């Protein structure tokens, strides 16, 4: 038995990114708020801060157009993010433009956070044709250099309270002659022997050097997908689980940072071909990660989070539907996630909310949950 599941259980459920059509709807400092909040990604950092960072889609809920990354924290190192007035208001990372900024896949390494994300240029969208809100038509992502994906980094070393001007890395950290890319978005690790890991599409990106100093490399991977979770599993070798091209179950592979093996689907994990989190809890006895994405074959409506006590992560148990821990007045729950461990021993996830109004429309309103709960409220789920 694990011994966490003898505790208390412990769930706590609020919006953190409230869209524009909610009272008390999330906008920065200079007035600018947003239609919807998509793609969250969150990590604590080594003071106990939590960094909770999204996309803010300014006038839908499109992927591309005019897209701010945005980012919340906690006001103290120490609160663990327990209650909606223990967070600060809406700031930003780079908005610069009409462009779209997004992905958010952050790593923290000592004192230093890393942040990766993409960017395309504001007239450009992944299949082209698609009308802006001026009336103007997007062209098609591309392989020239305004017209690709690009590959961005930035940094901070005060507690995320500021970041570095964006660095476009798109010449040594993405494949030459690539049109569209993805970075996560979710998450990068370090790991036991220090380097770091950020999964993109096709590859996972490197960090090697001292803490705070690195430079980056790319591992390039055959039969990888778009959105790419990583995971450092308890016998020490890498994980990729990935959002599959086709609707069923996720795409794993294992291996070392001298090679993956090959992808296979994992027929334990259903999914709608959405993104997915995965997050290394502990390594002591009993070793658990956690995995958390939408367990259907074709609906982002089945959230489910679950457990594996494997040292290769192979096997996940049932776990617990989210809607066990029904929230009301954020829309239809379900969709892209994030997860961290908090210094309270809880587990801290974003989850994605669609209000539906204009059903898959442009206009349905986004936003974005904050999750806590404990082990034992996944351990005892009903079904587990
Ligand atoms: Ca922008």
């Amino acid at each position: 038995d694990d011994p966490a599941g003898k505790a208390a259980q412990y769930h706590k459920e609020y919006a953190l990114f409230r869209s524009a059509n909610m009272p008390s709807p999330d906008k920065l400092a200079t007035g600018v708020g947003f239609h919807s909040f998509r793609i969250p990604a969150v990590v604590r950092t080594n003071t106990g801060r939590i960094l909770a960072f999204a996309e803010g889609r300014r006038h839908n809920n499109r992927d591309y157009g005019d897209i701010n990354l945005v980012y919340k924290r906690t006001k103290s190192p120490t609160n663990n993010g327990e209650n909606p007035t223990d967070w600060e208001s809406l700031r930003e990372v780079v908005g610069t433009g009409p462009h779209t900024w997004g992905n958010p896949t952050p790593v923290v390494d000592g004192n230093t956070i890393y942040l990766f994300l993409s960017m395309n240029d504001g007239a450009y969208s992944q299949n082209g044709g698609n009308t802006l809100p001026d009336g103007t038509k997007t062209k098609k992502i591309d392989s020239t250099w305004v017209g690709r994906r690009h590959l961005y980094l930035t940094t901070s070393t005060d507690d995320g309270d500021t970041w570095t001007k964006p660095v476009d890395m798109t010449k040594t950290l993405t494949p030459d002659g690539q049109a569209w890319d993805a970075v996560g978005p979710g998450n990068g690790i370090k790991l036991s022997t220090g380097e770091l890991v950020i999964p993109a599409q096709g590859r996972n990106i490197i960090g090697r050097g001292p803490s705070g100093n690195r430079t980056w490399s790319m591992q390039i991977l055959k039969g990888a997908g778009s959105e790419g979770t990583i995971c450092q599993t308890p016998d020490g070798k890498l994980m990729r689980n990935d959002r599959p091209g086709p609707m069923g179950h996720r795409s794993v592979a294992r291996g070392t940072l001298a090679g993956l093996g090959p992808f296979a689907t994992d027929n334990g994990l259903p999914d709608p071909a959405c993104q997915g989190s995965i997050l290394s809890y502990n390594s002591d006895e009993p070793a658990r990660t956690i995995f958390m994405n939408s367990a259907s074959t074709d609906r982002r409506t089945a959230m489910r989070v679950r457990i594996s006590y494997d040292k290769d992560a192979a096997k996940f148990n049932f776990g617990r539907e989210l809607k066990d821990a029904p929230l009301g007045n954020v829309g239809n729950e379900g969709g892209y996630s994030s997860m961290t461990k908090t210094s309270d021993y809880k587990i801290g996830a974003l989850v994605e909310s669609d209000w539906y109004e204009d059903k898959g429309g442009e206009k349905s309103h986004r936003c974005i949950i904050w999750r806590r709960f404990n082990l034992s409220w996944i351990i005892n789920g009903p079904n587990n």
